[PDB]
């Protein structure tokens, strides 16, 4: 089931009665900006994965968007944002969403624990 809202088209993809699913976000350059976004869902709260999208040449203000949207029909609030580290950009999309009041953790795998270079950040209903 997708559907496609203002400039805004997802498609959720659930899995039997349980465990997590699997869901794609599609935003459209509503303000000059249209990039492909995939995000799973975990229990009670939305996950963001960016696996590859362009880091730069984005806004902050349509991550907040996209954030206020979601978060009204899933009615959650534990929202985490994990993106790659390109260059220059990791620190302003703190600085911003900092306003809420996440915490700034970093990946640990029982292979590599550091070394990808994932900013992971979780939130929840503050």
């Amino acid at each position: 089931i997708l559907y496609s809202d203002e400039r805004l088209n997802v498609t959720e993809e659930p899995t039997s009665n349980d465990k997590t699913r699997v869901l794609s976000i599609q935003c459209t350059l509503t303000e000059a900006k249209q990039v492909t976004w995939r995000a799973v869902w975990n229990g009670g709260g939305l996950y963001i994965e960016l696996p590859a999208g362009p880091l730069p040449e984005g806004s902050k203000d349509s991550f907040a968007a996209l954030l206020e949207f979601a978060e009204e029909q899933l009615r959650a609030d534990h929202v985490f944002i994990c993106f790659p580290k390109n260059r220059e950009d990791r620190a302003a999309l703190l600085r911003t969403f900092s306003f809420l009041g996440f915490e700034i953790v970093r990946p640990g795998h029982p292979l590599v624990p550091k070394r990808p270079d994932a900013c992971f950040m979780v939130y929840t209903l503050e």
